[PDB]
């Protein structure tokens, strides 16, 4: 799995610890060790959410499986509040992208998964 | 809707009011409220287009319907235009994907849109 | 062919020629001539991969076509081999997502291909 944070706040606003809770949170949110999942946030960006500039975030979650309808809501609900309570950023300011990958699609270690 | 713009231009020639008439223009392009669209400028990149380090982007926008064909050649027209005319990139240097998404791969708030 | 490397690397890190050199041998990779090739660089980022901040990238590569089981393969051992040798991240803490993109769905030149 690999997580993903563009956000307008600024870099001094996200905590030191950030990646490391959102590795820990998703591991155990879809099922995979921690050693698997990549976490990247990325600050100070020049963003607008219905037209303001207020704090807000745009997400993607990529997977191979464990991504669907039902799952989906759940990862909403993780992710927002994590959102939410580390960057201070209203949960109505956040879209999150979901994509469940073939396998054959997501390269590692010089081969892909398939 | 969701649209985003990398380029190598640099932060200083964005204008001020840039990402509004984005907002406002997606609003127009796709029927959708501008209170839902998100747009997001990535300025000073790293970048080669071609081998040159000429002016150019890399953007994607992502709208949950609202992508086809005919619909997807409107849009390259309107944004390749506002790039060429506010971003001064000649719009044979700008790539654009387009992602029809399922409603229930878009968080939101604490669920999906589905 | 559209590759973007985001990486906790540094800036100057990254040799000169880096861009022209992944120009160069994806347009060899994908059969593609170089002047439709697009590549974007992104270092200094706040990542993780395992929990470990060592140096690590996540990448994607969108084409219109040649993307496939066998060719993705190949693809990812030219790439990793590229950031190791050039970036020095192990081939272990890289993910490259591949995307084959409708030609109906990629604008380019004020139209769509």
């Amino acid at each position: 799995p690999m997580f993903i944070v563009n956000t307008n706040v600024p870099r001094a606003s996200v905590p030191d610890g950030f990646l490391s809770e959102l590795t820990q949170q998703l591991a155990q949110a879809t099922g995979k060790p921690p050693q698997y999942i990549a976490v990247h946030v990325v600050p100070d960006q020049l963003m607008a959410f219905g037209g303001s500039s207020e704090p807000c975030a745009l997400c993607s979650l990529h997977s191979i499986g464990k991504i669907g309808g039902a799952q989906n809501r759940s990862y909403s609900k993780l992710l927002c509040g994590l959102l939410a309570e580390r960057l201070r950023i209203s949960p109505d300011r956040v879209y999150i992208n979901y994509y469940d990958m073939n396998a054959a699609n997501v390269g590692w270690n010089n081969s892909t998964f398939a």
